[PDB]
C-alpha cells in the first residue's frame, strides 16, 4: 500500500505554510553547552548504566552503539520516525565526539535521545562506520505529538549549531548514508524518516524523503 502516515506529519501538511513562516521570524537560539560531559573513551565505559547532565548513559556487549537519553525527556510527543544522522571521517569520531559533546549534553538541547557508534567494536566498513556514527532522534515536542514552531526552529537552529562546530573543530566530513538526503549547505548531517523511507533504500527514496515536510522545515 501507500506509505506510513502519522498524525504528527499530517498535522505538519495542513500547517506547513503557517510553521516555516513563523520559524522564519523567530531570532537565534541560545544552546549553553555542557561543561564536564564524558569524552568518547569514558561514555564507553557507561555499562550498565551511568549519567551525565541528566542523560542516561549505555554502552554493554549486546550492539554496537552507545545511548545517551534523557531521565525526564524535554519533548513530550511519540517518535514520527525523524532522525538525523551526523557523518566525519572514520578515524577521526573521538575527535568530533568531544566537539560535539557540549551540544549533545547541553541543557538546551532539543535532542531527547541520541547513539554514536563504538568504533572498537563496529564492522569498519558498516554505513555507521565510514559514515552516520551519531543517530539523532528527534520527537514533537507537544504532547498530542505535534511539532510546534519553536521546536522545529530549535532543532533546525541545533543542526546548524552542529554544523558550526565540527567545521570550526577542524572534522572532516565523512561518507553521507545512501539511505538519507541532505542539502547543499549541511556537510556532515543528513536525514530520513524512519516511517516512510528504509535504512537499506538508496536513490530510489531521495524524492520521497526531499518532500517529507519535517525535511523541508529544516533544509528549505
Amino acid at each position: 500500500g501507500p506509505p506510513q502516515m502519522s498524525a504528527t506529519n499530517e498535522d505538519l501538511k495542513t500547517n506547513f505554510h503557517s510553521l516555516h513562516n513563523q520559524m522564519r521570524q523567530m531570532p537565534m537560539s541560545h544552546f549553553r553547552e555542557a561543561l564536564d560531559a564524558p569524552d568518547y573513551s569514558g561514555m564507553r565505559q557507561s555499562g550498565f548504566f551511568a549519567m551525565s547532565q541528566g542523560f542516561q548513559l549505555e554502552s554493554h556487549g549486546g550492539d554496537v552503539f552507545m545511548h545517551a537519553h534523557r531521565e525526564n525527556p524535554q519533548c513530550k510527543g511519540d517518535f514520527a520516525g525523524d532522525k538525523f544522522h551526523i557523518s566525519v571521517q572514520r578515524e577521526q569520531v573521538p575527535q568530533a565526539f568531544q566537539a560535539l559533546s557540549g551540544l549533545l549534553f547541553s541543557v538546551d538541547s532539543p535532542i531527547d535521545k541520541w547513539k554514536v557508534t563504538d568504533m572498537e567494536r563496529v564492522d569498519q566498513q558498516s554505513r555507521v562506520a565510514v559514515g552516520a556514527q551519531f543517530t539523532l532522534y528527534v520527537k514533537p515536542d507537544q504532547e498530542n505529538s505535534q511539532y510546534s514552531a519553536s521546536s522545529l526552529h530549535n532543532t533546525r537552529q541545533f543542526i546548524e549549531c552542529l554544523e558550526s562546530r565540527l567545521s570550526e573543530s577542524g572534522l572532516m566530513p565523512g561518507q553521507y548514508p545512501e539511505s538519507d538526503v541532505h542539502p547543499e549547505n549541511w556537510k556532515y548531517v543528513s536525514y530520513r524518516n524512519e516511517l516512510r523511507s528504509g535504512r537499506d533504500g538508496g536513490e530510489m527514496q531521495s524524492q520521497a524523503l526531499r518532500e517529507e515536510p519535517f525535511y523541508r522545515l529544516m533544509a528549505e
